[PDB]
Parts: structure tokens; sequence; C-alpha cells
């Protein structure tokens, strides 16, 4: 529904994030017009977040637990599961579909 996932490279197929876990992710975020609005890869800084607890947009909270540890995937996120009608000024317009390349590098202490 609000997020769908295309697998690019498989993870270990065994370890999946659960609600409340902390995950480490490398990502690149783009608009559908091609604009890159952010990239942890470009700043060489893996991004850590608790998953499933609303600290990140819903598309991440729902999509990331579907990935196995080590997986590279692309999340396509509808506005309802992203920043909605307001967007995120100044970088994400209202009603933006978001495209995230995501690599699941760690779950809690597992790498
Ligand atoms: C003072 C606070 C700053 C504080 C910033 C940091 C700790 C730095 C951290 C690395 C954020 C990134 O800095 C390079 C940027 O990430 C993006 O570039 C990105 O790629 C992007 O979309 N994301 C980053 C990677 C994961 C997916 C997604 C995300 O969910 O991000 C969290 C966020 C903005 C949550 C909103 C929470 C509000 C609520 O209304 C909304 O519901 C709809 C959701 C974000 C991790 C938040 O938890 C922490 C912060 N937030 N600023 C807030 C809350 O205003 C977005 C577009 C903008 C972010 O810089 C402003």
């Amino acid at each position: 529904m609000g997020v769908t996932k295309e697998l690019k490279s498989p993870g270990n197929g065994v370890d999946f994030p659960k609600k409340g876990d902390f995950v480490t992710i490398h990502y690149t975020g783009r608009l559908t017009d091609g604009s890159k609005f952010d990239s942890s890869v470009d700043r060489n800084e893996p991004f850590q977040t608790q998953i499933g607890t609303g600290r990140v947009i819903k598309g991440w909270d729902e999509g990331v637990p579907q990935m196995s540890l080590g997986e590279k995937a692309v999340l396509t996120i509808t506005p309802d599961y992203g920043y909605g009608a307001r967007g995120f000024p100044p970088v994400i317009p209202g009603n933006s579909t978001l495209i995230f390349e995501v690599e699941l590098l760690g779950i809690n202490n597992k790498r």
C-alpha cells in the first residue's frame, strides 16, 4: 500500500528488523523528477534509527522490517507514507512520492 519494495541485492534472508530495534542504513533519497534530496552515502555516514516507533516516516517504519540484514532495496513511498500534503520545506514539495535506495547494514549489534 503506502510503501512498496524492489529487491536489488539479497541479504542473509534470516534476520529481519522488529519494531523497536535500532537499524543502521545507508540511503539515498530522490524525488520522482530525479532530484536528490539526501544521501547518507554521499556524506559517508551510515544512518542509525529506531525502527517502527514513528521516529522516521511511515514508509521506512513499514518497509525496513521487510528487509533482511544486508539487503539492498528500493522503497517507493506514497505521499501518505512520507511527508503528505505539507511536504518538508524546502526540499520535498507537497504530495511527493519518495524513492529511497536503502541498504540494511545492521540490526542492533548485528552487522
Ligand atoms: C530538529 C530536527 C532535525 C532532526 C534531523 C536529524 C537528527 C538529522 C537526520 C540525519 C535528518 C536528515 O538530515 C540529513 C534529513 O533527512 C531527510 O533529508 C531525508 O532524507 C528523509 O526523509 N529521512 C531521513 C532518513 C530516514 C527517513 C526520513 C525521516 O524520517 O527523517 C526523520 C524525519 C524528518 C522524521 C519526521 C519527524 C517530524 C514529523 O512531522 C514527520 O512526519 C511526517 C517525520 C528524521 C531522521 C528525524 O527523526 C530527525 C530530525 N528531524 N527533523 C524534523 C523532525 O523536523 C529529510 C528530508 C530532512 C532531514 O533533515 C531535516
